[PDB]
């Protein structure tokens, strides 16, 4: 499964750790991405990381790079560019909150969590990872866009951050 | 009880400069002898949409019990989610009382104001700035003549208990 | 009940960086579900440390493949569970639950980019002296490790505040 959940009854939901790619970015399996979540009372605690590793992810074209998880309001995964989309408990207890980040709010300043970092771990390269919160205008989601540079291979490295959720 | 915080809302319960005037999050959870904390301030009203210094500050004031005593929320709004307060509180050995100016009583967070690229600010929290019983500091840079706002952020401190 | 591996608060020097008790360290690890919520801050306190040679510092806690601790910079090396987390004499735990995860973050991997974790903050608090802390998983070549670089200003003391980082673990 591309997203599984575990126990403490469910406290982690997790791209299970991987040395080889996992996810889809422009082209099939070009990268390997670490998500994980945890629940702690009202937070989430997540920490995320990509690394480019096949085709444009390599040698970029643009200047910054965005993957999406969207959930329906029932907490249920409905997309991610996993390669194993799918998944395998109260959903809407790792959920962002929908009260304080309003459904299609990737406008408003509190729906989001800006995060310095530096490409490929180069002091030379800092970049920005900005994490959205229901950016969806319905059910759920987490949006997670980096900066990047063009004609360089792509990869953020370990990075964190919290919301408050649903439930 | 593993949640301290203002309960979510979509609408202002802080008074910064006057009643009601920015909509503040804050909520604090306990991992061990960890807090996790996160804030975020958004200015709806008044010089919080037209700012008239560059920077501004708030502080959450508790007794040597951990009970509250101060806050800028309009209503006592700050809560357990729906126990032992110290369990909460910074601890006072390593961001020892009236520590404002020590680094170790600092945390700081870069963000962007109003999530505009071009506005970098610093968020600074300070632990223990209060010369007796606990507290929590938050101080922004701002821009005057501009909304200010403060997107999504956090913080890790370790309690007292 | 036990969620916490910390070294203990203190306002007294625990910490040998250049010379014996040179400095105090803070460093909290708690568990929450696959991952650690980490804290960590380092203070000079005499010799180098407030008059500083170079331009970064760098301490490590190596652990071997069980999760005990092998070295660290702490004067008698004062790493292990929270006191009262347990009623239990002698509490065990799983050291495991508290590594960072060998499988996101291979051994020897320090020149891997999803191995570190950089964390911006100021010296001394000094917002005019911005500095990084570079937090590594597993450099180590065996066993587990978790590494800290600051960056520093030559000739003026050594101080990082209060800061924070996260990674997923091997249990
Ligand atoms: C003397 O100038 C400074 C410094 O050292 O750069 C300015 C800096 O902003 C301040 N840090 C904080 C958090 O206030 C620091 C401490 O007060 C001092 O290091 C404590 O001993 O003093
Ligand atoms: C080629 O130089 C660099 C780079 O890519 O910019 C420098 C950078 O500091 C370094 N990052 C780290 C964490 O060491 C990086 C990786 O080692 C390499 O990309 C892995 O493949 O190499
Ligand atoms: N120096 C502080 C107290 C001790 C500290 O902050 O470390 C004060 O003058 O209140």
């Amino acid at each position: 499964s591309g997203i599984e959940g575990r126990p403490y009854g469910i406290q982690t939901l997790w791209t299970p750790p991987t040395s080889n790619p996992n996810c889809t970015v422009y082209t099939e399996s070009d990268s390997l991405l670490s998500l994980c979540l945890t629940k702690c009372g009202a937070h989430v605690l997540g920490s995320v990381s990509l690394t480019g590793v096949a085709g444009t992810m390599t040698n970029m074209a643009e200047t910054s790079l965005a993957i999406e998880f969207t959930f329906d309001d029932t907490g249920k995964l409905l997309h991610s560019p996993l390669v194993n989309n799918t998944f395998s408990y109260n959903a809407l207890a790792f959920m962002p909150n929908s009260t304080l980040y309003a459904r299609g709010g990737s406008g408003e300043p509190r729906n989001n969590y800006y995060v310095q970092t530096y490409l490929r771990g180069n002091v030379q390269r800092p970049i920005t990872l900005t994490v959205t919160f229901n950016s969806a205008a319905t059910g759920y989601s987490l949006s997670f866009k980096w900066t990047a540079v063009v004609r360089e291979k792509f990869a953020a490295p370990a990075t964190s951050f919290c919301y408050i959720t649903e439930q």
